[PDB]
């Protein structure tokens, strides 16, 4: 092609972001567009290249969490707990996916980066991937302007390497697309199409 | 009446391999009593304030090493992406912060949540130690296997190791008095549930 990214699978993790029903069904409290499309390509990357490890995040909030509009908060009640929304998409193939890691737990905060949760409180996922080698990690999922952006971000701020695997990605709003890559660019994040990637 | 208060910066709870093959009718192994255990587990999992809970999930692929159709000890089970691979539906989920899948390749096995079998770490260690627990909490199945493994583990990388015994099965009864004695002098805890209190 035009360049090639070689994954290893001592070094390279695959971090799959909020594929749940809420985001990506057309029913469904938080449908981001375009949402369902990106199985197909996600579900390639997790299938056919050797990450050291792989992960899936899970937007998991309780009936009653500050982020929704009946609290508050911006958005509509989604991905409250053992709610159908909440699951992750029958689409999706868990099968190369050696953790889900959960995310918004707590009643009185939200939490859009993986990494982060009640405020200074971790969830451990940097502890674990720097635990197992993991030296350089891939970003793909939903959604764009939020989960993926704030885990990359953090992800860099843990000392990571960060690639955005920029097709197999999709954002509740647009008009955000400009200001966030920018945003992520200038923060040392390479933004990067899923066919340039290859095996060891 | 000796008691065991759990704190919310330092406890954490495993609950081992509640899968739907280990505990459901038609499930392909079985572990005699292990529905049974999901009342208890879901209290402990929702009425006490640990810092973090972790639920397991045997994940092996179709072919697996471990299955007796390639000389292995055991019936094709938990397949990764299948019916018999989920957890049970009747176990609540809600306050559990991460599941963490073993058993993952086809040429090594992994009883332990830690380690699989061949040296390469699962993450769980360092996702422990990162958010700072300091004894880890132990229920679910299998006694004689995943659970004595991940407790043993546990007690190499520096946890302290409660076993909740009235809140585990055992695929093989008589293994009982042996794997008790190994955990009794590698330091663990051994302890029914309701001897458990908040803060
Ligand atoms: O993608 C996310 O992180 C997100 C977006 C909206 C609501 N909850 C989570
Ligand atoms: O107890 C376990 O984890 C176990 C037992 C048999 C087969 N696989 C896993
Ligand atoms: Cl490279
Ligand atoms: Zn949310
Ligand atoms: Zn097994």
């Amino acid at each position: 092609p035009t360049l090639c990214v070689t994954v290893s699978s001592t070094t390279d993790v695959l971090i799959i972001a909020d594929m749940q029903v809420d985001f990506l069904a057309p029913g469904g409290s938080l449908h981001v567009k375009g949402g369902e499309a990106l199985l197909d390509g996600i579900n390639a990357v997790s299938s056919q290249l050797p990450f050291r490890y792989q992960v899936a995040t899970q937007d998991w909030h309780p009936e009653n969490h500050c982020s929704f509009v009946t609290h508050g908060g911006p958005w509509p009640p989604h991905c409250v707990q053992g709610s159908a929304g909440a699951q992750l998409h029958a689409g999706l193939h868990t099968q190369r996916i050696n953790a889900v890691i959960r995310k918004g737990v707590t009643q009185q905060a939200d939490s859009y980066s993986a990494f982060v949760e009640d405020n200074g409180v971790s969830t451990g996922l940097a502890g674990l991937l720097h635990s197992i080698g993991a030296r350089r990690v891939f970003v793909c999922g939903v959604a764009y302007d939020f989960c993926v952006f704030f885990t990359a971000m953090d992800a860099r701020k843990n000392g990571f390497s960060v690639v955005l695997l920029e097709d197999l990605t999709a954002a509740v709003d647009d008009a955000a697309w400009s200001a966030r890559t920018a945003e992520l660019k200038d923060a040392g994040v390479v933004l990067l199409k899923s066919s340039a990637l290859v095996a060891e």
